[PDB]
């Protein structure tokens, strides 16, 4: 079987296992600062630097893979804490859709919320536009932020956020686990058919952004992946 | 929202926190082994000593639960690798099951294969009287080791295997990954409707068994757990 | 620290992680055979597509690593079993060298025997313009096939050899084991200053080469790999 | 050549390969464990019960070695997590010192630290007396456990770690690499003349300590060896 695993327990510039997209800056401790608190429309994107190849058009078969993140949010004076973070999936030429508004956005969609990606969102504004439901809430994307599905959540103004995802490939599954500061967990799981909307090969990656009024301290934390893909 | 959260590094006889059933022993080392090498027909499980509320009668209401385990199998001399390890739910009051031939009943069923349980068995010897497939397998079990669905794995002797499991309520998905020695991946998704087949209260945990020429090492060495049940 | 890990059991063509480069093929059991049996001046390379950061100019550190293979070389019908493989480390550019004559060059150097690489070669063909030793030999290379040292050794057709190497960034001292069929162990070991000698980012692999009357059989039939570099 | 060879998944007291010294136990998972948590000042050791040959008072030969083991660490509640393992080459009579305070000597030296060996020690206790380095670290021990050199690591509980030693005759360098659990790997080599130190005839093995505050579990998971020493 083909196997792509890594494990970052911080990170730094230079490393050439990550792509760094728009407004992105490390910080001293090694924390990834997704978006610019002084840019209007600000987005940030980081990507696992090498594709993986999710499917195969030769075989049929489609990866499982487990992976675990640990994110912060945290409010800054004045702007409102906006607009979150999206762990998303996409075509290995992925970029920050020109002329992004940023906003309710996450910085994977055009004005009308369309894309092309999967992704688990962590929403702590809620866009009319794209339908948002009236609190914070995890949602899972499928090529929209207007989601496939969402659950409503909590985002804890410097609560260092943990999340486990796993993919199964067979019943072509994406369950996700939350874990809250005061100990709680949120779970949302969706079927969702990487074969079907993704390439053949793809990046794995993070994205935030901001508005004029919308601004909050966006932080990647730690990253661990394993992607598994039976080659017969 | 109603959470029951635990994590054990190691673990120690004089611990009520845990129930301690059949051949069951803590070694020096903090671990646990499940069965007697020395004993034909061996049983042992260890079940987390507070029940669970998995689901209210007043609200309807499912928990999610997320948990992670390690666990080892290694083969010993003269002896089948045999029968493998379970992790299992199961009413309040569970006990292993009166006059139980051990073996492919994993601790958790009578002669027939049929018991009172939800789990995730590591199976690595094809009893053909459960149905099983013929190689090493992870397989979701209602009631019955005759598996729901099993996926083709292997237990590598001496190896320390890690388990993240994810109960989806809304879903009622059951998520299973299986991180392997040689750094591959193995998933397993089944719908389990966890309020249609067990009580309000369960005890989580694990159970292995052996036979006459069926006997291995079986130990759990961590064990993390986190459960939250909607109150509103 | 700044990581680098990853672990092959077995390889597949359209594996993003691997860059393969001129007559490079990968068989059905999931070996890589790095040469073309039918022509004439064979080179064919295997590159891990992420290139590695082995120091960093901005804190002077350097790199350490750990990696094990395995390879089989095997003599075909008529032709003399030649060249042999080697492991070596490139500038990030790095390509097969324009017009190469295969051969004692091993597909890392001009005709001259020159290149920019430091390797680890398995010498099957006694190369007299190389000052190559009169025996089979594990040589340690350094922007030449002209070896900075050597050691006999005996390149047995059919047989699968193991390889670890250590490179130790403290003492710069690169450490090479070979376990042959016969049981017994070969090392080498040679002080080599990568800082020196190659640019910060640099790439890991494998090439190996025939001429017109010299080729055999070169399959890589596993890889792991791990690199920690100390970062500010 | 004269070649020792020899693997170990699973270790028995009942077995005649290993010699057993002073607390070490076999546990039923077939692990070695050195010390013994409930005495003061406790030491364990073990070696491979044959001698051998590493040099030639005839030749002037010494022989080239690849080693490869795996251990565990872990804590215990209300005692320090002390003193640490060592890896150790000395002459065949080898017992533990007379009157050992266990400890920081590691079981191998005298109050003042001195000793008749050579070693890779996994130090997690910093003794002034012995002119231990702050943090936990992997040191190279010739005669005395005041490390000719130490590199800084950190010894997490209940993790396995992986070691793979080199010894080159020829540069008579002895590299070290220790592949952690949070994926790093961390390197040491020195020049030791194993000749110089060391009698012909030597006995290979694994020793820790405990104190009466400071005591952990020290266990040996598996070892596999092959000298290679050249008799023409
Ligand atoms: O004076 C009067 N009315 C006041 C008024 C207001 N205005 C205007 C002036 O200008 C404002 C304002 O209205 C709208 C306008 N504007 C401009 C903008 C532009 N930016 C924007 O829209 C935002 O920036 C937008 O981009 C945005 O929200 N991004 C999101 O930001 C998020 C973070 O927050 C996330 O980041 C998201 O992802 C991202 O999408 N946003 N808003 N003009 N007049 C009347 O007299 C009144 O007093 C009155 O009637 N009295 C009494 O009434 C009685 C009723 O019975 C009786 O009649 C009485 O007789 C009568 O006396
Ligand atoms: O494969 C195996 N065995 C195969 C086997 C044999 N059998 C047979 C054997 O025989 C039984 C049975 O099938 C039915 C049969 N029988 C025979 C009878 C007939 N008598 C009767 O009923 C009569 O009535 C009789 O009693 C009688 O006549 N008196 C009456 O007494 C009265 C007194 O008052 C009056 O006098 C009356 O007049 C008088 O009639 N009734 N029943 N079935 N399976 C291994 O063992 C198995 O364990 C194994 O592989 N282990 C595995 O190992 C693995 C690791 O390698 C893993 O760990 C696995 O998990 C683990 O599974
Ligand atoms: O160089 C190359 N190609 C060209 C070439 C030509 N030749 C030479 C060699 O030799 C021939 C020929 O040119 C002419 C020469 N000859 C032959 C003879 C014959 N005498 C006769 O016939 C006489 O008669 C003689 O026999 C005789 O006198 N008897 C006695 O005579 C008495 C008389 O009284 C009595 O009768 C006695 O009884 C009797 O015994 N006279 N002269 N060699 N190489 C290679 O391809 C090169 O590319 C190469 O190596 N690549 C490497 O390839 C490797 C794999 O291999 C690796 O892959 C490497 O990395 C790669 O670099
Ligand atoms: O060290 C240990 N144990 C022993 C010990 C002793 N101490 C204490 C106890 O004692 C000392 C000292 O600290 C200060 C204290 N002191 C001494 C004094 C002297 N009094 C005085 O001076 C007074 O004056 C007094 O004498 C007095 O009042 N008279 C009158 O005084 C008059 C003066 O005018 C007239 O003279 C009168 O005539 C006369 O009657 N005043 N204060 N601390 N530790 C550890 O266990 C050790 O083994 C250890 O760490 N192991 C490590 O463990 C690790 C795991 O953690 C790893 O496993 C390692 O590998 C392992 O190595
Ligand atoms: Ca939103
Ligand atoms: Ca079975
Ligand atoms: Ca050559
Ligand atoms: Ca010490
Ligand atoms: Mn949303
Ligand atoms: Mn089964
Ligand atoms: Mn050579
Ligand atoms: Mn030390």
């Amino acid at each position: 079987a083909e196997t792509v695993s890594f494990n970052f327990n911080s990170f730094s510039e230079g490393n050439p296992a990550i792509n760094f997209q728009g407004d992105v800056t490390v910080l001293s401790n090694g924390n990834i600062q997704l978006t610019n608190l002084n840019k209007v429309n600000s987005v940030g994107r980081v990507l696992y630097a090498m594709p993986v190849r999710i499917w195969s058009s030769a075989t049929g078969n489609v990866a499982s893979f487990l992976t675990s993140f640990s994110f912060e949010m945290k409010d800054i004076k004045d702007y409102d804490p906006a607009d979150g973070i999206i762990f998303f999936i996409a075509p290995e030429d992925t970029q920050i859709p020109a002329g992004s508004i940023g906003g309710g956005t996450l910085g994977v969609s055009d004005t009308k919320g369309a894309g092309h990606f999967v992704g688990v969102e962590f929403d702590t504004y809620s866009n009319s536009e794209y339908n948002d439901p009236p609190t914070d809430h995890v949602g899972i994307d499928v090529n929209s932020v207007d989601s496939v599905k969402t659950v409503p959540w909590n985002s804890v103004s410097g609560a260092v956020v943990k999340v486990t995802v796993i993919y199964d490939s067979s019943t072509k599954t994406l369950s996700v686990a939350v874990t809250n500061d005061n100990g709680d967990i949120t779970t949302i799981a969706q079927v969702v058919d990487l074969k079907a909307k993704l390439p053949e090969r793809v990046k794995f990656g993070f994205s935030a952004s901001g508005s004029l009024g919308g601004r909050q301290i966006h932080l990647i934390r730690s990253w661990s992946f394993t992607s598994t893909l039976i080659t017969t």
